C-alpha cells in the first residue's frame, strides 16, 4: 500500500518568529512522521501571516494571509464579515487545488488521502474539492478529519445560543453543506479522547459512530523531550498557585503559610526532591490517593515537593485543595492548575518521579509524555498502563481501595527517590517512549487504521 497524502492544517507551524498552537505543532510532527515512513509521501499546507512558503523544498506550502489566523474561540470566526469568510476559504481552496495538481502531476498518480484538521471549513474545502474531482471523472479521494476540539466548542456555543457566538455555521455545515450527515463527504474522523469522541457524536449523529475513532496513541516528541539546561525555577518557579475562587487562605495553619492563591512557590531549589501529578481532576485519577500518600511523607522531614497539575471544576478543585491543606496538613504540596504542554515538558524534565494512580486509565498519555523527557512513572495495575509500564521505566502499584493505593504509592515514591529511579531509569524511559510511541509509530498505526476502516 502506497500513500500520497495531502494534509490541510488549521494553524501555523513552529518557525522563525512564530510559535505553534497545539494543533499546529502536531500537524508538523505528523508531516515529518508520515514522510519518514516507507511508501509514504505527505504534503501539508497551512496558513501564516508571518511565514512564507519555502523556496528550497516542495513538501509543504504556506497559505499567506494578511491578518492573524481566525480562531474558533486573535481574529474570531464570527467577527469577520460574511464576505471576508467566503474569500478566506475560496482563496485557500484555490491554493489547495493548485498544490494538489502540482502533486498529482509530480507523481503521475492521484492523491489517495486527504487530511483536514479541525471540524470546520478545512473539511468543507476538501469536501468541495472532492465533489469537483468527480465532476471530471476522477475518483473522489477519501477524507479523514481530526477533531481536536476547538471547532466543536464553537458549534456548542452557537447551539447554546451563547453571547459572542450567534448561530451562523453549525446549521450550515449540517443542513446546507451536509459534511457529517453521511459517509458521502467525510470517510472517517479521529478524536483524541472519548470526551471528544462523544462531543462530536452528539453534534453530528447521522455520522456513523463506527467511523469516529480514537487516534492511535502517541506523544509528540517535538514537544515532549529532555529539555536542555532546565532548572527548577526556569520550569515552574514562576508558576502561580491555583486552588479555587473563594479560597480562604486564612484557615491555613502557620506551617502552611506557603500556600496562597495566585502566588508562586517560594524557594523551589530548597526542596530535596520533586514529585509530579498531571491530569484532569476526575475522581478516577485518584488525586486523593496522592495527597493521602504525600501526607505520610511530608512528616518524614525529607523535603519532598509535590506538584498537582491539571484542571478541575470549581467544585472538584475546592474538594482536593481543602482535602489537601485543611484535612491532611500538606505544606509541601502546591496546586498549579493546568499548564501548556511545553511548560509541562520543562516540569517533567526536572522532576524526580511522576505518579498517575489512575483506576482504569484508558491509555494515559501523561505516562509516556513524562517518559519521553527522561523521568520514571508510577501508576496502578489497571488500564492502558498495564501494557507498557514495566520495572525498567517505573512501577505499577497493586490495585485497591483508594487508601490502599495511597499507602502503596507512598511505598513507591519512597523507593523511587531512595533508589534514584530518575538516574537509573530516566535514560531508558526516554529511549523507550521515543521508540514505541513517537509520532512515527502513531503515524504508522493511523494510516493502517485508515486503510481498513475508512476506504469504504
Ligand atoms: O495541565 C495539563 C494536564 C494535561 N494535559 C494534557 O492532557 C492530555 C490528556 O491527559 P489526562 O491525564 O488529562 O487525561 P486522559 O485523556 O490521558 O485520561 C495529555 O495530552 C496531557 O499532556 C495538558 O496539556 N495540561
Ligand atoms: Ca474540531
Amino acid at each position: 500500500k502506497e500513500w500520497l497524502i495531502f494534509a490541510l492544517g488549521t494553524n501555523n507551524w513552529q518557525g522563525p518568529g512564530q510559535f505553534a498552537p497545539g494543533s499546529g505543532i502536531l500537524h508538523q510532527g505528523q508531516h515529518i512522521a508520515m514522510n519518514s515512513l516507507e511508501k509514504c509521501h505527505c504534503y501539508s499546507i497551512w496558513p501564516s501571516d508571518l511565514q512564507k512558503t519555502p523556496t528550497d523544498r516542495d513538501d509543504y506550502r504556506v497559505y499567506e494571509i494578511p491578518h492573524p489566523i481566525p480562531i474558533c474561540e486573535s481574529k474570531r470566526w464570527h467577527s469577520m464579515t460574511d464576505e471576508e469568510v467566503t474569500s478566506y476559504c475560496d482563496n485557500l481552496l484555490k491554493e489547495c487545488t493548485d498544490f494538489i495538481e502540482y502533486i498529482e502531476k509530480k507523481h503521475g498518480k492521484r492523491i489517495n488521502l486527504f487530511l483536514a484538521h479541525h471540524c470546520f471549513m478545512n473539511p468543507v474545502i476538501m469536501s468541495e474539492i472532492n465533489e469537483r474531482r468527480v465532476a471530471q471523472g476522477i475518483p473522489k479521494v477519501p477524507l479523514v478529519v481530526f477533531a481536536h476540539g476547538t471547532a466543536l466548542k464553537m458549534y456548542e456555543n452557537e447551539i447554546n445560543k451563547l453571547p459572542e457566538f450567534p448561530m451562523k455555521y453549525y446549521d450550515w455545515i449540517r443542513g446546507t453543506k451536509n459534511i457529517f450527515e453521511s459517509t458521502g463527504h467525510v470517510s472517517g474522523v479521529f478524536a483524541v479522547s472519548a470526551p471528544q469522541k462523544n462531543s462530536f457524536e452528539k453534534l453530528f449523529p447521522l455520522f456513523p459512530q463506527e467511523r469516529v475513532a480514537i487516534t492511535p496513541c502517541g506523544y509528540n516528541q517535538l514537544v515532549f523531550h529532555r529539555i536542555q539546561g532546565m532548572t527548577r525555577e526556569k520550569a515552574f518557579g514562576h508558576m502561580p498557585q491555583a486552588l479555587y475562587d473563594g479560597f480562604d487562605a486564612t484557615q491555613l495553619s502557620p506551617v502552611q503559610r506557603h500556600v496562597a492563591s495566585d502566588q508562586c512557590i517560594p524557594d523551589v531549589n530548597a526542596y530535596d526532591r520533586v514529585v509530579v501529578f498531571c491530569g484532569r481532576f476526575a475522581h478516577w485519577k485518584r488525586i486523593d490517593s496522592v495527597l493521602k500518600a504525600a501526607s505520610r511523607w511530608e512528616k518524614e522531614d525529607k523535603r519532598i515537593l509535590t506538584l498537582i497539575f491539571g484542571a478541575g471544576s470549581q467544585e472538584t478543585r475546592k474538594l482536593y485543595v481543602d482535602m489537601a491543606y485543611q484535612t491532611l496538613g500538606l505544606k509541601d504540596t502546591f496546586f498549579l492548575g493546568p499548564q501548556s504542554q511545553p511548560d509541562l515538558a520543562n516540569v517533567y524534565t526536572v522532576a524526580d518521579v511522576s505518579v498517575f494512580p489512575s483506576h482504569d486509565e484508558p491509555f494515559g498519555l501523561v505516562f509516556i509524555e513524562c517518559m519521553g523527557c527522561g523521568t520514571p512513572v508510577i501508576g496502578a495495575k489497571s488500564g492502558g498502563p498495564l501494557d507498557f509500564v514495566n520495572d525498567e521505566v517505573g512501577a505499577l502499584v497493586d490495585e485497591g481501595t483508594n487508601d490502599e493505593v495511597a499507602e502503596r504509592v507512598y511505598a513507591a515514591v519512597k523507593q523511587a527517590l531512595a533508589e534514584d529511579w530518575k538516574k537509573t531509569k530516566g535514560a531508558q524511559c526516554e529511549q523507550y517512549a521515543l521508540k514505541k510511541f513517537s509520532l512515527a509509530s502513531q503515524a504508522e498505526l493511523m494510516l493502517e487504521f485508515v486503510e481498513s476502516h475508512f476506504t469504504k
